[PDB]
Formats: structure tokens, C-alpha cells, sequence
């Protein structure tokens, strides 16, 4: 139709939070995505939930790379001077290959990218869903930490339900243990280690159903047999281009859409408009609709409407390395065994005593090791071949204000790193918190356009220079110190800062606070755009604090709160 | 059910050929694929048919890499000696990371890979569908070239219909022209250049619907509204493991399947069994069913059943480079223009005279160029930004017995190659023909198993040493000579032979001929396994000749012929 | 190696490689300034870069 | 086996070696600066024909060594620069600096 109760722009996990809540409460809901259905028959599901990926996990890095399209690529200035004399040769560094001439290459988030597919980035994400501690967390209630705490605990608990967050899916991993147990011993009881909270449900010792948008809301059109009184339509391959403001900037009056298959343009009317296009694309849509300021920022002319839009952006510093498990940890795996003879020979034996108390490990472990060692005498490691991967974290705390992940991501190894047994390899990712600063901006060209003919995004970003930078380097050191407890670096995966924005944890582009002016912000704690009765924004762009933990669960929690406001303030149309 | 008229193993374009023909003729058909549905709502469709890929085409290289799983990876012998002293360090080059200890690293097709998804490799392929000339083509009729010719022309015409092959989709490309027109001028009229025959239909100046398995057969379960009298079921995530032979080796009696979701194993009964699992996986399934010989080949004990199975394998030599368009070709684009002034200045002008006869180009071209030059004076090339890519070939001929593709594949450029404007870049792929030789083998370990617990594939392959090798090097030279007519090599993409088997044109693993013994072969010209009434094989594994052209259209044509035999010899069950 | 050790480049243009993986604490350029004996006169695209 | 093919470059007035009036080298001498492109007609045509000739000729002996594929080397890596103070019979007529006795 051209009229709905609610329209939601974006079918990521945040848009699906809105759909779950509002479709369930009886609203006539339409959802538009610029991308298309491409996870199988479960619409918007995790693409890593095939048998083939989970039997060939390192190949999934390719699926991720294939759907990360860089936000802003500066003009290239590499000198190619070995062209043949006959080949056409540039006289200048002209604009080539979709580069953005607005972009300062030295003030960029070059790693920033976007994903345009039904289910958004939740079709590929790592599914880490920690809660934020107060230090990282936006206030929802002022002057009452207890009420604030109580609200966040309620919302986070609901969001963990939606995502099926759990901390138990990797408990029988030898490697997971080996890592966690060593680290927790070494920190004087002052840094707790636990499993990474993961939005996932294990189905078997070798298959994990990773959560996604589809987990939150199945994205099937309604009414259907299972939900005969619900009303939901998903429209893929539709670019949402502009929301139309009234004169007072108190209401949105229509949404302009562009059907990318037919080419046709329409306008859609709703009672409520929710924008969940991502931290970048929410901002782009708003700026193309007259919010904030189009073009290169100019202080001698501040925007009247949403002046903080696209300012105070945050992205986390990310450090990474891999390690190769120490000899001492590997010997510890098999500490409870008596081993006689040499592998492969007639006399070789590996035994342990069931249920014994001098033993460091329980029977489940010792049986796995014994059986692996006796059945695979060609193999020099005591770790079973199908041992699940480590999933360890010590969460952000005041004394170490960074998030940590000590685990395995799907990885593309150089041929020489494929030299090292995967059982030995552990990935380390430490994520820093970035102070929000007005000078750090996402803005949109008034002349350059992207692949969808929308104003080209441009970053003007540097990590702040005092606390943020001090912490980022302390965080690198902490990774170096901590990782050395488990093993030395893997050659080729030495400690390093990753390309700015490769972490894809951008926030603050349309930030939340209590007062538009006082808190330099765009949406209130109901995620409602100041001044507007009927426009709401969802996503990490809402988060106004410096945070190091993975933001999505927090964004979801804010969206639940926003949905409560809509339920309190808009009546669904009769079915 | 556990009983069907026809069961087909594999939902690639060849399995879908069988489904199209047999479902349409009234058979009760089941199809099993080990992989899962993952191209959107069009089941088994081309993954490049999203708006986002066609607006970001180089990202598709990643989707391809993500679903190419190496067939046989030798044990790694790279020396990593910069591990930290504390890290666990190997004393030998032991079997790591799924490597195959059977595999001689020096007699491999290391590039060979397989794709396990509904629609197989046709969800990512380049869609080139040339016919084979007689020199490359298997005989279907002996001692009557006219009857042979007539049969191939009929079958190829049908297969081109199924795939929607055309040669017109790139006709208004400046780059396509620039290339083709230059080359055809340079070969004395003795090498014809045409558009690559492509299985694709253009929908707009910027969107092409590439064909796939889905084009051939939509893979929807039947009966349905559109086909209420047809009977078809597709079962994804089912590993087909063994066909059961009777004692006489005259019939297949059941198919053992393993449901990978539930874990459960079943047996399925059919009247007819078709194996279309690919050139590698057809062979694997047969060897796991008692055909040929399991384990390392041993001449002192030749297989009784299908002795040529897995012998006489062919894979094409592939050479590649890219070029950067010559200055002379780029100036030729704008030959009909009068150009006055300097770009960007008040006085600058670019004009041509419509319909004039001194003009090298037609008006459509000159308007495109003029408008690009006047509207984009910042841009130093005369080629429109959205100009479609070149799609040129001179087909295999006796005097130059290799296939050629002069075009653009989706490519991952190094940052320095992203330095060169994509409009200037042309990809060159030349494909050689490989003589079939008994010594060139695909065999399966009796002890090592792959990720699906099936006997591990192992190659023993070298390109033959006389004709095949002579031609392969002549083909490299020909690419060097021909490409120089268009421009110099692109640094980073210099002329080279690609990793053996990266081309994925393997044939001859279960080859066709007239007589099992005389022609050293496994299936007859109806693709029926010798001796067996009811077992048929489809795919490139059937092709017994040395061929350089892309094989799939030929494999499809053989499958059409095989389907005719089944229609002539098996009665469908009543609906 | 002996050859490479006694070939000193004639004219090295100003470097414009983007190093954006410096630690936040490290001093980071705001422009492609003249560094490491480079020649700001030199057009990188009209050079004999190999000359030594 | 190594293959090096060396082309001939037409002398063109526009191809220059000049020296900065402000930038100095390591010996505090005026900094050398090049303004050079391989000429576009004969020189360039021959250079690409020469590449092809190397490809054709080398194939008679064996295939390329991976890692050492056919390529143009960085301009001037060959170190065969000429014509910077060129010889001729007449300074003006032959656009030159020294005579056939190499006298300025
Ligand atoms: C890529 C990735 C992300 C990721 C991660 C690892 C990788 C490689 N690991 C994470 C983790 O472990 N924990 C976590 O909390 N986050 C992690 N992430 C990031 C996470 O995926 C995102 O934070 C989350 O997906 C964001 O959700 P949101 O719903 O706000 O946004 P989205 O997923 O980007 O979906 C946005 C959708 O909107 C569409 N779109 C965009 N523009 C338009 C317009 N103009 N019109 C219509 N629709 C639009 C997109 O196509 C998209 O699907
Ligand atoms: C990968 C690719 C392929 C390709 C190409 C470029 C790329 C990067 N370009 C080509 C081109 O331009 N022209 C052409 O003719 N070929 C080109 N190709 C190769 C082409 O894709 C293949 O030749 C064609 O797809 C082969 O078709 P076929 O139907 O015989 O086989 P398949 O696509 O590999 O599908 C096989 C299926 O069987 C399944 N399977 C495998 N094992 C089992 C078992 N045991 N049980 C059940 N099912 C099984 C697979 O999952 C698969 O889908």
C-alpha cells in the first residue's frame, strides 16, 4: 500500500527489534531494505549457519569481505611508473574508481564499510553481545543510579532474550579452558575472565546456530498461518531516499522510496517512521532530508535543524594479534597422563586414572586427550581435532577500560601461517573507548554522490589526543602483556592497530541525550528526534558515550525502550 | 518418500538439466544436494544478480573465493622459525589443517576446488557458453560427420535455450568495441573476433541477469500452482554417499543418503539414478560405491569394474594477464571530436558533426563521448563512467588451439592496481586443451577422509609433455603478442600460468565413449554407465576430449541427449 | 647487494603513501610534507625514479 | 636465464634534466629534477614491440620464472642515460653542447 501504521527503514537487527515489538503489538508495519534477500529460506539469517561453513570456517572471511563496501575511499596517489610506454598514463592523481575527492586521506575512517543485504551486518557478525558497565553506558534516568540500573537491566535482559545470548556454548572446549584458566590465574583475582556472551545456540558438538536479524524477527510477510492477525511486509531492493518534514519540523509526512528493480519512485505514508539504516546511512538519509548541514562543514553557518547530527562521532581503536600456544600449555593438556614408549611403536601407551584427585582435569577431558593421543599417534598435539574454539573475555573495567576478545574469528591465513596448526592459534582483539568530540564528524558532499546517487559520505576524524590516545596505547601494551601468558605472537599476525573503522563499531552519528542543546544531541531517551512527534532513530549512531564493548546489544536495548514509547503513544489501525 | 521415479544427485546446472527435462516429461523426481539454499528467493540463482553486486562488482571475487573449497591440499612444509621460544614448535612436517598426506605437492591440481551450495558453481560462474568445434568435441555418431554435426547442433541449440545464451548483451560498449575492432584489424582476416557467448539477459544499461541453475530449472517443489501436474522435491543439506549395485553390476538398487541437519541416514529407491555431483564428486561417490579402485593406484591389480574411472583426467592450462589501454586507443575514442581550449576553462569545447561520413564512429558513440567530455572536464578519459565491460573472444581453431577471453572478471586489485582507472583495464585469459592420458588420475584414499567423512580425493597429474605442453607455451606467447595490440601489461598482473586447476574446467574423470574397453571409458553416448540399465552420469567428467573452450554448455548438451534416452526407456509413474 | 649499496637515487618525489595504522599516540602528519631527502620539485609522474 | 632487452629513445627537447634553485642535494649542490616521458610515437611503439619480442624469443628456451614475469623496469633503473650534454657538429643546428672533440 502507500499507507502503513509504521515504516521501518533497514532490516538489520535493530530494524528487526522494531518489527518484533511493533508487529507483535498489532501495528500495520512495512519494512524497506536497499539490499536483497540472500541468506537462504530463513530471511535475514546468519550466513555462517550452513553445514559447509562450519566444516570450512576460514572460508567465511571471504563472505564478510564480499559484503563490506567502503564508506569513503580517498583519491589514490600510488605511483605506477612501470606501465609500458604505449599504455595510457595519468598526468595527475585524478578521481578514479569511485574515490571521494572530498576525503582527507589523513583524517579518515578508511576501514569503515557498510553492508546492504536483508539482515544487514547481522548476516555476518561475530555475535558478541556484552552489556556495558555504567562507565560506558548512556544514562536513561538522571540523578538515580538505581532506577537507571534497573531500567538497563530490564532492557538488556529482553535484548539478550531476543538475540538468544548465552555464555555456555563453548564450556567443553579444551582450548577455551586452556586459555581462560591460565589467564585467570595470572591476574591476582583482579580481572575476571568469562566466556564471551554470544548470541548463538549450539545444536551439536560441531554445529552452532549463530543469531542474527532472523532470530529477532523472521521477516516473513504477515498475515500468515502462524501469525494470522499480524500485518508485516518486507520490501527488499528499495532505496529509501528522503523523509519529508513539515514546515514546523514537528512531523514527518512521507517517505520517498526508489524501487531498484523497476526503477520507479513512490511515496509512503505512515503514522510513525523509524530509521534503522545504520550509523552512516541513518545520517545520510537525514541530511538528504534537510536535517543538519549538507556539504563541507562551516562554523560560520551552523545548522538550525539538529546541529549535532554527524558530529561527536566515535569509533573504537582496535588492536589485534594472534598467538601460538606455549609448549607449557600444550604439555599441561596431558599432565594427568602416564606416557610410555614412542608414538607409533608397539609399546606406546597413554593412560590416566579415572576419578583421581591428584588429577588437574576431569574425566571428560582426560578421556578426550587419551583417546586422541592413542588413536592419532601420527599427531603430535594432545588436543582433539574438532575441539571447539576459545571464546574468552575480560570485560571492560575502570582500571582497564577496553573490551577484550580472546578467541577465533574466521581467518584468512597466508600460506606460511597455514604452516601452524590451527589448534595452537588464538586471536586477540582489544577494543578501546573513544571520547566524543565535536570536531570528529561524518558529513556528506553536496556534489559527489555514492553508488545509489545519494550524497557521498566523508569523514573528518582523528582519535582524540589525551585520554583516548593514552588509553589506546595502554590497551596495545595490555594485549602484549596478556597474550605473552599464552604464547608468542604468530608471525604474520604481530601486534598492530587495525585500519581506523575496520572494527565497524561507529557510534554517535545521531546521538542520544536528555536535552538537545545541553547534551549536544539529536534524539531523546525514547530515541525520538527532538521536535518531531513521529520520527525515531535506531542503532549505534544513538550511543553518545565512549564505549569499548561491542555496541549492538546496547543499541537493541535502546530500541526496545523506543518501542515502548511508540506503544504508549500511537494506536494501531484496526485489522 | 523413499521411492521416486528419478533421483538426481546435485543441483548444479547439469542436475537441473535433468530436472528440467524429466520433471517436464512427468517423472516423479527427487534431487539431493549436500549444500544449502543460499541465492535469495530464486533457488540456485546467480549470486551476482543483486543490485549491490552490479554496483560494486569487484566485491564479487570474494563471494567466489568463499565457496571454493580446495580438493587436495598437500602437507605444508613452510618453515616458520621466528616463533617465540615459548611457543610450541613442530619437530616434523606433520599433517595439519586438513591437509592430505597422500598428495604429492609436485603432481597436484592445487587450484582445484569444489562448491557445495544449491545451484553449485553456477551460483558464481562467468557464464561463458561457447560451442566446441569438431576438433574439441566428443563424437556422438561415428563415421558420419554430417549426422554428428546435426546432433550436436540440435543439442547445443537446446542447451543455449535453457541457459539463455546470447552474443548481443555488450554491443553498445565503447571498451568492448575498442578492443574487438583493434584486434580484428590486426589478424589479416584469419582470426575472427566476436562477443563471448554469455548465458545472460540484459535488463538495463547497468543491470545484467546472469544465468544459472535457476534459469535452467527454478528448483521449486512441485506440484505447485504453476505446475500442478509435475512432481519435484529438492532436499538440501543431504550428503549422498553410496549407490548400491546389484551382484551383476546391471542395476543400482538404492541410494544411501545422510541428512546433515538431523544426522539421520536413509536409503532412497528410484527407477533411474542420475549423478551430477561434479567431476570430482561424481567420481568420489562411485568409488565409495565399489566402482573402480579405492586407494593408491596399483597396476598389479586393475579394477574389474569401470577400470578407466578416474583415469585420463584433463584440466586446461590457463594463462592470464591484464593490460592498460594504449594511448593510441584512448585517443581513438575521441577521434571524431574537435577539441579547443583546456578542460575546466571558459573557452573549452568538444564537438562533432552528427551523421558525418569522415567520422570513424556512429552518433550513439560520439554523443556519449562528447557529453562525457563536456560534463566531466575533471576526468581525463573519453570513456563514459558506466561503459559496460569488454566481452571479446576469438574462438579455438586448429591454427590456434586455445580458447580466449578478453574481458573483465570481477577482480580484487592490490592498492597500487586500484591506482589505474578501471576503464583502461582489460583481462586476458587463454585456455589450453589437455590430451587425455591414462597416467593422469584422480583417486581416493582408503584411509584419509574429507570434511564429509568421504574418501579423500588425491590427484596424480602433470600436463602431458609433447603437444599439450608445446601448445600451452605457444598459447602464452599468443597472449603476449595479442595483448600488446591493446596495451602493455598492468603491473601486478603480468603474464603468468595460473595454479593448476584454478580454472575449474576438469574433465574426463568418468569419461564417455562408444566402447568401454576400446575407448577407455565409463559411460556411453547416452551417458549411461556401461553395464548398468539405470545409472547415468552428468557433467564435465563425461567429456573425453582435449578441449580449451569453457565446458559447461557441452556437458549440458550431453545431458539433454541422456534425458532423451531416459524418456525413451522409462515410463513415469502415474500421477 | 654491493650494487644496491652504491646506487643513490637521483630524484625522489615527495612520498604520498598513507600510513593510517599508527598508534593514536604516535605523531601523525597532517600533510604530505617534504621528508627523508625527497625533492618537492619532482613530478612523480614525469620522473626517472630508477636513476641513481 | 635472465632476459634484458634495451630500447632506443628518441631525443626530444621537452625531455629534461634540470636543477633546483632552492632545493639542494646531500653535497649542498643544486638538486637534480627530471621532466621525462618516453616519446609517444616511435620510441613507445618500439618499446612495446621489444617487450613482445622478449616474450616470443624467451618462450623458445623456457617459460617464465614465477616472480620474474615480463615487465618494464622502473624508468632509469637501467642507468644508460645520455644526451644531457650532447655532441654534434653545430651548437645551434644540432641542438648541442660539445663538438666532435668533446669540446664545449
Ligand atoms: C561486519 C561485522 C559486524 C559486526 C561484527 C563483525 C563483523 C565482521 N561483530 C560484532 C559483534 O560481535 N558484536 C556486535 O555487537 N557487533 C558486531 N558487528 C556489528 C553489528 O553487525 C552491527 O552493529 C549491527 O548489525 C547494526 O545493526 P543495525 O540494524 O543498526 O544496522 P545494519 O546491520 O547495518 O543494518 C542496516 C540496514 O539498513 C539498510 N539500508 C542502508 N541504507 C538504506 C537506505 N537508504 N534505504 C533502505 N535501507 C537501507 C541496509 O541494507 C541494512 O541491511
Ligand atoms: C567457479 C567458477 C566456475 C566457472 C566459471 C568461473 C568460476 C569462478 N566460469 C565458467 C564459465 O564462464 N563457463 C563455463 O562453462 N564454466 C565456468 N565455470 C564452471 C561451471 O560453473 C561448471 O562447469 C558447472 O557448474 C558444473 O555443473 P555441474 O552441475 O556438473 O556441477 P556443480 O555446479 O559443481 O554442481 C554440483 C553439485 O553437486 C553437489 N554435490 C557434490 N557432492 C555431493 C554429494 N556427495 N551429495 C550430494 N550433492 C553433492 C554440490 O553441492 C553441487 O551443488
Amino acid at each position: 500500500d502507500i499507507k502503513y501504521d509504521v515504516v521501518i527503514v533497514g532490516s538489520g537487527p535493530i530494524g528487526c527489534t522494531y518489527a518484533r515489538e511493533l508487529v507483535g503489538a498489532g501495528y500495520k508495519v512495512a519494512m524497506f531494505d536497499i539490499g536483497e534477500i540472500d541468506s537462504g529460506l530463513k530471511i535475514g539469517a546468519h550466513k555462517k549457519n550452513t553445514v559447509e561453513y562450519q566444516k570450512n570456517i576460514d572460508k567465511f572471511v571471504n563472505v564478510i569481505q564480499g559484503q563490506l563496501m567502503s564508506v569513503s575511499v580517498p583519491v589514490n596517489t600510488l605511483v605506477v611508473d612501470t606501465l609500458s610506454p604505449t599504455s595510457w598514463q595519468a598526468s595527475t592523481f585524478f578521481v578514479r574508481n569511485g574515490s571521494n575527492p572530498e576525503q582527507d586521506p589523513l583524517r579518515n575512517l578508511s576501514g569503515q564499510a557498510v553492508t546492504r543485504v536483508v539482515g544487514g551486518m547481522s548476516t555476518h557478525w561475530t555475535c558478541a553481545t556484552p552489556r556495558f558497565d555504567r562507565e560506558q553506558r548512556p544514562l536513561l534516568v538522571k540523578d538515580d543510579a538505581d532506577a537507571d540500573d534497573a531500567e538497563w537491566d530490564r532492557l538488556y535482559t529482553k535484548a539478550e532474550s531476543y538475540f538468544q545470548t548465552g555464555t555456555d556454548q563453548f564450556k567443553e572446549s579444551i582450548r577455551h579452558n586452556l586459555v581462560l584458566n591460565k589467564l585467570t590465574e595470572e591476574y591476582k583475582g583482579q580481572r575476571d575472565f568469562q566466556q564471551i556472551p554470544l548470541a548463538a545456540t549450539r545444536r551439536s558438538p560441531t554445529f552452532v546456530e549463530w543469531s542474527s536479524a532472523n532470530t529477532v524477527f523472521d521477516l516473513q510477510n504477515r498475515p500468515n498461518t502462524d501469525a494470522p492477525e499480524e500485518r508485516f511486509n518486507l520490501f527488499p531492493a528499495v532505496a529509501c531516499e528522503r523523509v519529508v518534514r513539515n514546515a514546523l519540523n514537528s512531523e514527518i509526512e512521507s517517505l520517498h522510496i526508489h524501487d531498484l528493480i523497476s526503477g520507479d519512485r513512490f511515496e509512503i505514508k505512515a503514522d510513525v517512521y523509524v530509521l534503522t539504516a545504520g550509523a552512516v546511512h541513518n545520517t545520510q538519509l537525514l541530511v538528504n532530508s534537510g536535517f543538519g548541514q549538507l556539504g563541507r562543514p562551516n562554523p560560520a553557518n551552523p545548522p538550525e535543524l539538529l546541529p549535532s547530527l554527524g558530529s561527536y562521532i566515535t569509533e573504537q581503536s582496535l588492536v589485534f594479534c594472534q598467538t601460538v600456544m606455549s609448549t607449557e600449555l600444550i604439555d599441561s593438556v596431558k599432565s594427568d597422563m602416564t606416557i610410555r614408549g614412542t608414538p607409533g611403536e608397539l609399546t606406546y601407551s597413554v593412560t590416566y586414572t579415572p576419578g583421581a584427585s591428584t588429577n588437574k582435569h576431569p574425566d571428560w577431558w582426560n578421556e578426550k586427550v587419551k583417546n586422541h593421543m592413542m588413536q592419532h599417534q601420527e599427531d603430535p598435539l594432545p588436543i582433539p581435532f574438532e575441539d571447539p574454539e576459545p571464546q574468552v573475555t575480560t570485560l571492560f573495567q575502570p582500571s582497564h577500560p577496553w573490551h577484550t576478545q580472546i578467541h577465533r574469528d574466521a581467518n584468512s591465513y597466508g600460506a606460511v601461517q597455514q604452516s601452524i596448526d590451527s589448534r595452537l592459534i588464538v586471536d586477540w582483539r582489544f577494543f578501546g573507548r573513544t571520547e566524543p568530540k565535536e570536531e570528529n564528524k561524518l558529513w556528506f558532499s553536496d556534489k559527489i554522490t555514492d553508488a545509489y546517487n545519494m550524497p557521498q559520505p566523508t569523514f573528518d576524524f582523528r582519535f582524540p589526543a589525551g585520554r583516548t590516545s593514552k588509553e589506546a596505547e595502554d590497551m596495545m601494551t595490555d594485549m602484549c602483556v596478556m597474550s605473552a601468558k599464552i604464547g608468542g605472537f604468530l608471525p604474520g599476525s604481530l601486534p598492530q592497530f587495525m585500519e581506523p573503522g575496520l572494527v565497524l563499531h561507529l557510534g554517535g552519528t545521531h546521538r542520544m541525550g536528555f536535552d538537545e542543546k545541553e547534551d549536544n544531541c539529536c534524539v531523546n531517551t525514547d530515541s525520538r528526534v527532538f521536535g518531531f512527534k513521529n520520527l525515531f532513530l535506531g542503532g549505534c549512531g544513538n550511543i553518545p558515550t565512549a564505549y569499548g564493548a561491542n555496541p549492538t546489544l546496547t543499541a537493541m536495548s535502546l530500541a526496545i525502550k523506543s518501542c515502548e514509547y511508540i506503544k504508549q503513544n500511537f494506536t494501531p489501525s484496526p485489522f
